[PDB]
């Protein structure tokens, strides 16, 4: 059972190489708008303290230089829409797929293109965490690296990549340029805040145990809901809700084990730990599945 991505060709012919001034970073080409941080108009020295409305005042449209593979754009309107450019282009993108762009909520998961001046270089599956983080791999570089899903040939743009915190944990945007979580794109020390585990998604997880033979973890016990979500803000673990046991639904009925004997199994894992053995050949609990994703991963 493998933490597995999107296929990413769709994403890949919309990836562009966006350059103003010194700074180089990477861009959304879909129609004839090309989306990008904002803080590509920035120096290094600017990051400290940015005044991005006057920044941007500074600049002109020949000042942006759009590269898609070989190809030059030109740029023929620039507009600021929170922390995100639109330069508007003469060209639209001939790949451009069927999209839409979606804010997703905590707990969600979702694919990356990693790429570096406009190339994509990999690709790997992640999950937004609670507190509105991502951890990942985002070298020098990979600014404007886009997160997505895709259902059928729609292509669900939700994630844009603007920060590494100075915590090493990653932050970024919707593809409206509002930020996930309390960070602002400027070179300031920023709190994340606590992080929890993904409740319903370990529980979609031990469902996926259960399918694929691993079943030691299963319990003779069970519980209530009130009492498992008391042993939840113990060890950190998001308050489980109604609305978490309706979407584990379908996988109760197919391993026919209801979702608070799961949470009863959950409860003796918090408590007692893997001592010594694994889950899925995982040595801890994994979150970053939710109950769709597993779902897709079996049948
Ligand atoms: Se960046």
């Amino acid at each position: 059972f493998r933490k597995m991505a999107f296929p990413s060709g769709k994403v890949e012919g919309c990836m562009v190489q966006v350059t103003c001034g010194t700074t180089t970073l990477n861009g959304l080409w879909l129609d004839d708008v090309v989306y990008c941080p904002r803080h590509v108009i920035c120096t290094s020295e600017d990051m400290l303290n940015p005044n991005y409305e006057d920044l941007l005042i500074r600049k002109s449209n020949h000042n942006f230089l759009v590269q898609a593979g070989n190809v030059q754009l030109r740029v023929i309107g620039h507009s600021m829409q929170n922390c995100v450019l639109k330069l508007k282009v003469d060209t639209a993108n001939p790949k451009t797929p069927k999209y839409k762009f979606v804010r997703i909520q905590p707990g969600q998961t979702f694919s990356v293109l990693a790429c570096y001046n406009g190339s994509p270089s990999g690709v790997y599956q992640c999950a937004m965490r609670p507190n509105f983080t991502i951890k990942g791999s985002f070298l020098n570089g990979s600014c404007g690296s886009v997160g997505f899903n895709i259902d059928y040939d729609c292509v669900s743009f939700c994630y844009m990549h603007h920060m590494e915190l100075p915590t090493g944990v990653h932050a970024g945007t919707d593809l409206e340029g509002n930020f996930y979580g309390p960070f602002v794109d400027r070179q300031t020390a920023q709190a994340a805040g606590t992080d929890t585990t993904i409740t319903v998604n370990v529980l979609a997880w031990l469902y996926a145990a259960v399918i694929n033979g691993d079943r030691w973890f299963l319990n003779r016990f069970t519980t209530t809901l009130n009492d498992f979500n008391l042993v939840a803000m113990k060890y950190n673990y998001e308050p489980l809700t109604q609305d978490h046991v309706d979407i584990l639904g379908p996988l109760s009925a197919q391993t026919g084990i209801a979702v608070l004997d799961m949470c009863a199994s959950l409860k003796e894992l918090l408590q007692n730990g893997m001592n010594g053995r694994t889950i899925l050949g995982s040595a801890l609990l994994e979150d970053e599945f939710t109950p769709f994703d597993v779902v897709r991963q079996c049948s």
